[PDB]
Formats: structure tokens, sequence, C-alpha cells
């Protein structure tokens, strides 16, 4: 009787269509991504956000920026850390493979770093990935690994697994 679980259960119970069920599956994958981020930020004593506009990040680190003379792409990374000298752009991932990591890594690089270079904010793209089966944590970003060499998260993706399995069983 978690509310998140009960609400997915109810939709899986209700769904008749493979088409509508695709949306439930994506929402489960999203909720799983967000649970990892929430837990990861608690373990690291860093502020949890999910999807902050790049414009909002620039204004927090440098409120005096003359924002009007930059083309700021309207991307929403998962989170960020501003140390006072470097900006760490964070994305969370829950996956067994690398591909989603490499896709996002390149997306964030193409879209964030150039305007940040124009502004003069030292920025680095970091991705943290949880394997939902083994609970192994893979990190990309040299400075993140320096700031957080130990990550004491305790994770449990079983509820997410059970929900997805029930969908897959409904639509063999
Ligand atoms: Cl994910
Ligand atoms: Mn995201």
């Amino acid at each position: 009787e978690d509310p998140m679980y009960e609400q997915f259960l109810q939709r899986i119970q209700a769904v008749r269509t493979a088409t509508v069920a695709k949306d439930i599956s994506a929402d489960i994958l999203e909720a799983r991504h967000d649970y990892f981020g929430r837990e990861l930020c608690r373990a690291l004593d860093i502020e949890y956000r999910n999807n902050v506009l790049l414009d909002e990040i620039i204004l927090d680190v440098y409120p005096g920026v003359n924002l009007m003379e930059y083309n700021v792409p309207h991307v929403t990374p998962d989170n960020y850390i501003w140390t006072g000298d470097m900006l760490l752009i964070l994305a969370y991932k829950v996956s067994v493979g690398h591909d989603s990591t490499e896709v996002t890594y390149k997306k964030y690089t193409t879209l964030i770093l150039p305007v940040m270079q124009e502004i003069g904010i030292n920025t680095e793209i970091c991705i943290i990935r949880a394997n939902p089966v083994t609970n192994q944590i893979s990190i990309v970003g040299e400075q993140f690994k320096r700031l957080f060499p130990t990550i004491p998260v305790e994770l449990n993706f079983a509820r997410f697994f059970e929900l997805r399995k029930m969908l897959l069983d409904k639509f063999a």
C-alpha cells in the first residue's frame, strides 16, 4: 500500500490496450528513475531536484549574467551541483546497459556546455547509473567521483520490477 504502487497496480489492472499500456510502462520507468535520484541525493546530502531549466541553473549560479545576449537551449537536466568554482550537471539513470547513458551524455554535452563556455562557467557533464538488478553504481564525471568517492545508498527496485512484470504478463 505505497500510493505510487497502488496507483500503478490500479492502472495495470484497468488497462486493456498494448497502446495505453505503453504509457504505464514509461511512467514506471520514470518513477524508477526518480526514486533512484531521490535516494541518491539523500545519501549524498545534495539537494534533490528533477528537471530544472538550464536558464534557471545559470541564474542560480550567476544571477548577474546578462542572460538576454545568450542563446540558452531550453533543456532540463536531472540536477546540478554548484561548488562555487565548477558546475556539475547531473543526470540519473537506472539501466543494465550503457546505451541510455551514452545517449544522454552526448545530448547534455551538445546542449549545455557551449552556452556555459560563452558565459564562462566551468561546467562538467556527470551521469550516475544504478543497475536495478545488482544495485551497482556506475559514475561518469571525474570531478563528481572526486567529490563523492563513497556513495552509501541502499536501493530496492523490486516494487518497480514487480509492476513491470505484471504488465509484461498481461500482454505476452
Ligand atoms: Cl532511467
Ligand atoms: Mn530526466
